[PDB]
């Protein structure tokens, strides 16, 4: 069947593992578990297609900045996740959008940006910085909360159409 490679991106501590394990596992982590790298294989049907996701769950530690290229150039999709209270991991999106773009030979990836964390009221990162961010890229820009659900097979199913529509 149709196979969908998506890769879940950012600095760690933004929710990434979080955010794959709501939609795979519909519940949610609420403790502190670091990730190596971890993969979900899952049957879907997403606009009635027949489809399986595979998703990589990658790490946020900047050492291993240099095993990232080998699983980016395979992802056909991208979730680059930061956290609405923390500014420091919007700051760090654009790192890993240009190392995206340099090891794929593309500018059009499809990719979402993920404003994670959006049922924290302790908010640092405007909605709207972050939306100026996303137009400037091209992209979509979806707002989730791993811990309510809210966004997250959004921000998925949208990054499966920008790869339909690639
Ligand atoms: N309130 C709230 N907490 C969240 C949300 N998503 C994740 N968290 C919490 O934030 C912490 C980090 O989440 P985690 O998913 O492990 O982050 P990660 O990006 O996978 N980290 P790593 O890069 O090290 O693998 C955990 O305590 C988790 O429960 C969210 O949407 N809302
Ligand atoms: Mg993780």
């Amino acid at each position: 069947m149709t196979e969908y490679k998506l890769v879940v991106v950012g600095a760690g501590g933004v929710g990434k593992s979080a955010l794959t394990i709501q939609l795979i596992q519909n519940h949610f982590v609420d403790e502190y578990d670091p990730t190596i790298e971890d993969s979900y294989r899952k049957q879907v049907v997403i606009d009635g297609e027949t489809c399986l996701l595979d998703i990589l769950d990658t790490t946020g530690q900047e050492e291993y900045s240099a095993m990232r290229d080998q699983y980016m150039r395979t992802g056909e999709g991208f979730l680059c996740v930061f956290a609405i209270n923390n500014t420091k991991s919007f700051e760090d999106i654009h790192q890993y959008r240009e190392q995206i773009k340099r090891v794929k030979d593309s500018d059009d990836v499809p990719m979402v940006l993920v404003g994670n964390k959006c049922d924290l009221a302790a908010r640092t990162v405007e909605s709207r910085q972050a939306q100026d961010l996303a137009r400037s890229y091209g992209i979509p820009y979806i707002e989730t909360s791993a811990k309510t659900r809210q966004g997250v097979e959004d921000a998925f199913y949208t990054l499966v159409r920008e790869i339909r529509q690639h």
